[PDB]
Formats: structure tokens, C-alpha cells, sequence
């Protein structure tokens, strides 16, 4: 389930000693000089949604201060939630309202409530709503085989591989111990009791080893991983094709393979993103990233946040992406953070951020 | 396998726009005012070894800049590696040399090469070479609960607990589908139904046989003998007045003194610190299999009262088994305890590194 952001109030959150930003649907541009406090705005949003995870409040509390307060009004499934998360000199606290009425009141409940509502862990969610600095540029830069890799990372594949490997550890540990035992099996009372128990341990470990190995395969490449691929690929390919129509790409059919290779079927070829022209390469890259976000949540994303989406792009490409932005319609609320003033011409609502001597200020114009 | 650090060159890495530090064996003290750029030096070392973990390049690139470059020369098993990891405006890259000759050239290969070389994941390694500010202090004050706990936190019980959740969340998913299946079966690929019900089975077998104390156990039968052995070898080097030190299968220290077994919260204050460093150092040896080559203590003195800072200083004098012990701090005194001394001074947002005495 995807949310639509509505409003946030913050107290002593890094450079935002006292800010109150209201978001609207359509295309919102958050324009402000580098370091003016743009990104903090969202860290606070995510702080409001999941709170501390054990991290250090020294990182979000305004330097000098010893208390921070974030209040976020968002919307999931039409229902309007207000979540407040505060911290005052050691004493934490959090509460969650639903359509005006109290719903959760303890840090523990609120966290549980929030995850019950969104339907995904903090990471899955974060990747379905937040696109990091110049990601679309870094992507076109990766070698083809690295473009597959980051799709898998975004889907949480590597997550399971990482576990496949930890299980591997345990397996081997139990195997070397089965060697350390087999050897030991090859005063007189205890020597015999120990011998029996060494046999006993042998029966115990050779049993767990088999288990682990099976559950190790499930974390592996053709276990749950393959399953996840088999589940997302189709969804991504469906949204990839919607995007191609939306951003008006001259191809009637885009395919995503299990390995996550984007294949664009054209007249005389079955090309890859790298075969596309810079203009189209940008379009496809956004399409893919927007698709993944859809796949991570199930349906279509409500709100998508693009942090400095035009960062490592030349002057000509920045312009193309700007035009591609103008095409977006299928995403109720797209938030664009940037220092490029031009992008304002692509927004329905603009929010200006300007640091005033280590104190972020927010004004609405355009 | 443990490494010995030799040298690192960095470009636009946080406060180090252009620094080049050369490390030497024995005891190296990295002294510099708070915030002068000491710790970044090592973040860069670790950046050179594993690259952007899972990460935001905005965090390591000098503010204003849009490119960072780290070049680390280290040594594992006598072999001398030079690993270079760079990032220029979106375009990443990495290469690894071995004894002068190219060995790995792609980010993907280098990472794979590095892990093939060290023999442990980024975390296991990191804990076998980097003692985080406070760790020591945490062992002299934390309750007997925290201790025996915070110990396993080091052996990696956390990473194992995430896979514990994964497992439960994979059974949940397998059940969501096993559902759709039954649905479709009422209102050939019933074989998928078999594969899934079978996995949900294996998953629950391990899920229970490893519950909250599943890894707890596994850990005890892998690091404990070693933590002890190494914990002992430390007691000797430090000249502790005990012939033997036991490690309860619960990661608790049992010092053996003439008047029977003695506990940590009952030993000499000066030995408290001494024992604490021995335990931590031991845990580092266990994590890697053999004796650590290089051990980095980041501000190992913070949280200690005047007197204790002095004791630890003197216990650092005794450390001869570790070929390279790197001390980071903003306590000038400690330079007395160093063979080499690297000074770090921030010159208006730009770290500078000098060599002295
Ligand atoms: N803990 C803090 N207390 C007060 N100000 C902070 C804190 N942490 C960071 N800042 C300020 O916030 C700025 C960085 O904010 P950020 O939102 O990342 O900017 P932007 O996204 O506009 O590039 C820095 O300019 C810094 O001075
Ligand atoms: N990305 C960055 N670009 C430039 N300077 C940075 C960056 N990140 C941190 N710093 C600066 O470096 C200092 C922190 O460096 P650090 O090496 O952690 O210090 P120390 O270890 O001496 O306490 C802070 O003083 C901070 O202002
Ligand atoms: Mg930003
Ligand atoms: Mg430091």
C-alpha cells in the first residue's frame, strides 16, 4: 500500500528549527540552494513514519537543542493519518491518529501500527517512495550487467543471498565440528559417558546440517529468490509498458527478463537501454525505476519522491528529463527536490527552501 | 585472515580533500583535535576495502566536490595489495593489484576478490580490526546482562537474527501462495503446492531449532574456545596475576585466582580495564581464526576517569603481540605510548596530516 503525503511540521530537526511544509498532489518541486535543508524535510518525514531504529538523536536534533518534534499528516487508502513522534531530553514518545481519532499511543504500538498499515518493512517502503540523488544518472552509467544488479538490490534479492551465505557459515561450522567429533570418536567411566555423548552430538549435528542445507537452498538463487523474480518481473513489465506509452516512447513492447534485463523490442532489433539514445535512455531509466517502486508495494505508487533527479546529467539531458517530467500523469504526487530553478516550470506547486544562517526557511511561490 | 595496514591516499573524502597517511607497525597514535578528521581516515580505509555498502556518495564526497578517490595499500599473508576505489559524477570504478600486478578490475570482481582474501564478510572483518569509541567503557559499566549480550552482538548474532525474520516472512509468503493454490484447486501444477508446503516445513524446522537462542548456541560452539584461548594469551602478555581464565558458555569471564574463581566485577579496577581489552582483543582473534595483525582502537580512552586513562595508557605499553596497534585520540599524553605519531589538524574544513614525535 502506497501513501500520499499531505503535510509535515517540524521542530528542531537539523536545520529546521521551526518549519511547516504542506504538500499537494500533482508535481511538487522543492527548490533551494545546496545545503539549504531540502533533504532534511524528508528524513523527518521518514523519521515520523518509523522513528528511531539503535540510532542517535544527536543526528536529528538541532545543534544547541535537546529536543526534536516531527508531526506528519499522510494518507493511506483514503484514510487520513496524523503521526507524531517526539524526543525530549531522553524521554521518547509517539502517537498515531486515524481520521481524527486516536489509534496508537505508544512508540511500540505506533511502529507496529505503521507497519500494519503500509504493508512493508522500512526499506521496502523507502525504496517504493524515495529515489536517491542522481540515481537515474548513476544507472545509465552502470555497465549493462550492473543495471541488472541494482534492480535485484532494489527488489531485496541480495537480501536473501546474504542469508544464503550466513546459513552457509553455520553449515560449515557444523561440518568441521562433525570432523572434530568423528576424530574424537576414534576416569574410564567418564571417558565412556563422553564417548556416548560425542555420538549423541554427532546425531544432533548431522540432523541440523541437513535442515540448514534445505533452508539454505530456499534463501538461494533458485529458492525464494527465483520466486521473487517470478513475482516481480511480470508486474515490472506491465508498468514498463504503461510508462512507454506515457512518456511516449516509439516502442509497442518492452520486456523484462528474469535476470531483470530491460529488452526493448524495436523494428530491427531487441536492444538494451545502452543501445538507446540519451534522451530515450533517460526515459526508460525513469520508467524502470518507477516500475520497481510499483512492484515493491503491489499496486501503483501514490507518492514518489525524486531527490535531485538531474544531478550528473549534462545540460541537454537535464532538459530531456525535465520534459519527461511534464508527461507524468499516472503518479498522483511526484515530489522533485533540486537546486535547478528551471525545473519549477514543470511543477504545479513549488516550495522554496533557503538556509538563513543555519536555520532553514520555507516559502511557497511560483 | 588479518591484514596489516600500510598506506592510504585520499581525495575529496569528507574533510580530507588531499591527504596521504602512511602507517607503520608497532604502536601508531593518531592524535588530533575532536572533529579534526581522524575517524574519516579509517572510514576511507574501509571504503577502499568494500566500497559503497548497499549507501550515499553524498556522505563521503567533500562538500562542494563531486568526486572522491581512495587508494589503500595493505598486506594480507605477506602479499602486498593496493586497492583503488573511485567515484566520479555517477561513474563508479574499482581495481585491485597484488604484488604490483593487476588482480581485479571491476567493482564486482574487486569486492569478490577482497572477500575471497580476507575470509569474512564486511562486519565480521570490521569487528576484528576496529574497536569503536566506547566499546571498552561499555565493558566496565554495563550490567552482567548487557555484557554477555553485547559480546554475542560482536560475534554477529544480529545478522543471524535478520535471516530469522526472513525465514518467517518467507513462510508467510509461501503460505499466501499456498492459499491462492487451494483457491484455484477448488473454485498439473499442484506440484508447486508440494514444493511450497515442503519448504514451509524445512523453514519451520530451522525456525524453531534456532529460535531466540538458536544462534546463541551456534555462536558458543564456534568462538568460545577461541575467545578463551586468546583471552588467556592476553592475560599473560598483560602480566595479569592469574594462571588461567575461563569463559562460561554464556560469554562471562571466570578468572581463576588462588581463592577460587574470580568474577570481573570483583577484580582490581586497573585489571578491570586490562581484562576488558583482553576480552575484546580476544574476540577479534576469534572472529578471524588467528592472531590479529592490525587492531584499531578509536578513542579507547573516552569515558574513563583521569586515573583509568593512565592505567590503560600503561597497559598499551605492554602490547607486543599485536604487530600494528593504531590508537586514535585527542589526548596528547598517549603520544608517549607510540612508536609513530600522526598528527591530524583541521584547517578550516580541510584536514591536514603531519608526522611528528
Ligand atoms: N544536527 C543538525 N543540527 C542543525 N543543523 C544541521 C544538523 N545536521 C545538519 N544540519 C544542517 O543541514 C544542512 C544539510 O541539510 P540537507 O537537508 O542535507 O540539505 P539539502 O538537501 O538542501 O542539500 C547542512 O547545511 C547543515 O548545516
Ligand atoms: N562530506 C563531508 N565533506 C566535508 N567535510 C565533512 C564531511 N563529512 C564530515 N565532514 C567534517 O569532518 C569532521 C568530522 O571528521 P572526523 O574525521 O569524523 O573527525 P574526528 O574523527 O577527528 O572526530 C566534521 O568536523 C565535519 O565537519
Ligand atoms: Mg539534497
Ligand atoms: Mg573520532
Amino acid at each position: 500500500m502506497s501513501m500520499i503525503l499531505k503535510e509535515i511540521r517540524m521542530n528542531n530537526f537539523k536545520s529546521h528549527v521551526n518549519s511547516r511544509i504542506k504538500f499537494e498532489k500533482g508535481i511538487v518541486a522543492i527548490i533551494g540552494e545546496n545545503g539549504s535543508g531540502k533533504s532534511s524535510i524528508f528524513e523527518a518525514v521518514f523519521f515520523a513514519l518509523f522513528g528511531a531504529g539503535n540510532f542517535n538523536y544527536d543526528t536529528i536534533i538541532t545543534k544547541g537543542k535537546k529536543s526534536v518534534y516531527v508531526e506528519l499528516d499522510f494518507e493511506v487508502n483514503g484514510n487520513n493519518y496524523k503521526i507524531i513522534r517526539e524526543y525530549d531530553s531522553g524521554r521518547g514518545g509517539a502517537k498515531l491518529y486515524k481520521n481524527g481519532k486516536p489509534y496508537a499511543t505508544t512508540i511500540s504500538a505506533v511502529n507496529k501500527a505503521v507497519n500494519e498499515i503500509l504493508g512493508v518493512d522500512r526499506n521496502m517502503f523507502l525504496n517504493s517512495i524515495y529515489i536517491k540523488q542522481g540515481e537515474i544518472a548513476k544507472f545509465l552509467s552502470l555497465k549493462p550487467s550492473e543495471k541488472l544488479e541494482t534492480v535485484a538490490k532494489l527488489l531485496g534479492i541480495d537480501e536473501f543471498e546474504k542469508c544464503y551465505q550466513k546459513m552457509g557459515e553455520i553449515v560449515k561450522e557444523y561440518e568441521k565440528r562433525l570432523e572434530r567429533i568423528e576424530g574424537e570418536l576414534n576416569s574410564l567411566k567418564a571417558r565412556l559417558k563422553e564417548m556416548s555423548n560425542l555420538e549423541k552430538e554427532k546425531e544432533k549435528l548431522t540432523k541440523f546440517v541437513e535442515y540448514l542445507d534445505k533452508v539454505r537452498r530456499i534463501f538461494g538463487r533458485n529458492g525464494f529468490q527465483a520466486y521473487l523474480r517470478e513475482k516481480y518481473v511480470p508486474l515490472i513489465q506491465k508498468y514498463l509498458n504503461e510508462a512507454f506509452s506515457e512518456f511516449d516512447l516509439p516502442y509497442s513492447f518492452v520486456e523484462l527478463t528474469k535476470d531483470f534485463e530491460v529488452r526493448v523490442h524495436a523494428p530491427n532489433g531487441v536492444l538494451t537501454i545502452d543501445n538507446l539514445s540519451g534522451g530515450e535512455q533517460i526515459a526508460v531509466a525513469l520508467s524502470l525505476r518507477l516500475a520497481i517502486a510499483n512492484a515493491l508495494i503491489g499496486n501503483r505508487v501514490e507518492c514518489i519522491i525524486l531527490d535531485e533527479p538531474t544531478v550528473y546529467l549534462d545540460e541537454n539531458r537535464r532538459a530531456k528529463l525535465a520534459e519527461i517530467f511534464r508527461k507524468v500523469k499516472s503518479i498522483p504526487q511526484m515530489i522533485i527536490i533540486t537546486h535547478h530553478r528551471e525545473l519549477e516550470d514543470v511543477a504545479d506547486v513549488i516550495i522554496n527552501v533557503k538556509k538563513d544562517g543555519n536555520v532553514s526557511k520555507v516559502k511557497i511561490n511560483g
